[PDB]
């Protein structure tokens, strides 16, 4: 009925992708020749009054690196929300998969594909809030794009929701995050920061050898994630950079996006 509804008679459903804090994710076609991935969101797993208001804004939010989202199925439940769909899925299983043999230009224009949509986010004062390898997606032209952005707000799951919860993004957080739930595009800086750690580690876990608490510990006291061994001397610069202990001294994405391509054009 609405610009941003769309008819789930309309859909035709051809494979399970996989399952997230939503539940199952499918595979579809939308009208039998458009390529869509379909969430079908379990009950009492979302504030869908919440979304559905929301879903307005985030339809208009298009850029070439960002996981489109086309529409919502409401007149029902479960409800379903329809995006792009990507071939190649999860960005940090695609880093995980050793027969790649990635090339540090390939996991730099990853970097830039990242940089490039949060760029675009930033100059519409729109946070991710979770920025991580496991919520970008890959195409089938090896092309990496920002996924699920700014629908952490409407998970319902005290676990996701609390700082201290099993599933919050710890690990992605800065200090004023953890400490005092303060947020900002500086917050998704930080995240963007630990993201490039992840792909120059091909998908190792920031911090691998602490649980949550040590890593907020460790991270208030100053201390940080190393250097990748494919990430060169100018590639750790930057992700460093991202985890400045003063929000304000770290870089707009629009500074990272012109540094990733100063080292593009050095390497
Ligand atoms: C093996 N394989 C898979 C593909 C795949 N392609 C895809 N294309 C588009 C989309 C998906 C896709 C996207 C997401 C999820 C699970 N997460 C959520 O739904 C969700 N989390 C959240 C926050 C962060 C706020 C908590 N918000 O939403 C998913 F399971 C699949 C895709 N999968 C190709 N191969």
């Amino acid at each position: 009925y609405g610009s941003w509804e769309i008819d789930p008679k309309d859909l035709t459903f051809l494979k399970e992708l996989g399952t997230g804090q939503f539940g199952v994710v499918k595979y579809g076609k939308w009208r039998g020749q458009y390529d869509v991935a379909i969430k079908m969101i379990k009950e009492g797993s979302m504030s869908e009054d919440e979304f559905i208001e929301e879903a307005k804004v985030m339809m208009n939010l298009s850029h070439e690196k960002l996981v489109q989202l086309y529409g919502v199925c409401t007149k029902q439940r479960p409800i379903f929300i329809i995006t792009e769909y990507m071939a190649n899925g999860c960005l940090l299983n695609y880093l995980r998969e050793m027969r790649h043999r990635f090339q540090t230009q390939q996991l730099l224009e990853m970097c830039k594909d990242v940089c490039e949509a949060m760029e675009y986010l930033e100059s519409k004062q729109f946070l991710h809030r979770d920025l991580a390898a496991r919520n970008c997606l890959v195409n089938d032209q090896g092309v990496v794009k920002v996924s699920d952005f700014g629908l952490s707000r409407y998970v319902l799951d005290d676990e996701y929701t609390s700082s201290v919860g099993s599933k919050f993004p710890v690990r992605w957080s800065p200090p004023e995050v953890l400490m005092y739930s303060k947020f900002s595009s500086k917050s998704d800086i930080w995240a963007f920061g630990v993201l490039m750690w992840e792909i120059y580690s091909l998908g190792k876990m920031p911090y691998e050898r602490f649980t949550n608490s040590e890593t907020a510990e460790h991270i208030a006291q100053g201390l940080r994630l190393y250097r990748p061994h494919l990430a060169s001397e100018k590639v750790y610069t930057i992700m460093y950079s991202c985890w400045h202990e003063k929000a304000d001294e770290r870089p707009t994405f629009k500074i990272l996006l012109s540094n990733i391509l100063d080292v593009m054009d050095e390497e």
